[PDB]
């Protein structure tokens, strides 16, 4: 099985320092653990004004749950993750990825 490009998206507003971030049951996003969590960076390729996207690779045909999270990713006092907010309302997101390259777009976050 020849891994899997995913990138993730998601929009939503976010507070000085601030940035989003993706967490999940698989390695590559943390095993459910913040402190492992992957940033998104904003995606200007399209002209939008509040996306964010993170490209990850997964393992073909396995399935990941996953959820967005807004927090800030700073130094060690002597790493610190620290989550603001989990995504609202919703079941935890999920994929099991078949094809080389994947673009998901989950929406406004919490939805």
């Amino acid at each position: 099985s020849g891994p899997s490009q995913v990138a993730f998206e998601i929009r939503g507003t976010l507070l000085p320092g601030e940035v989003f971030a993706i967490c999940g049951s698989c390695d590559a996003l943390g095993n459910w653990n913040p402190q492992n969590a992957v940033a998104l960076l904003p995606e200007n390729d399209t002209g939008e004004s509040m996306l964010w996207k993170a490209t990850i690779v997964l393992s073909r045909g396995v399935s990941v749950q996953y959820r967005y999270f807004k927090g800030y990713f700073l130094e060690p006092k002597t790493c610190q993750v620290i989550v603001h907010k989990w995504e609202t309302h919703l079941q935890p997101r999920s994929i099991t990825p078949l094809e080389s390259e994947i673009i998901i777009d989950d929406g406004q976050f919490g939805i």
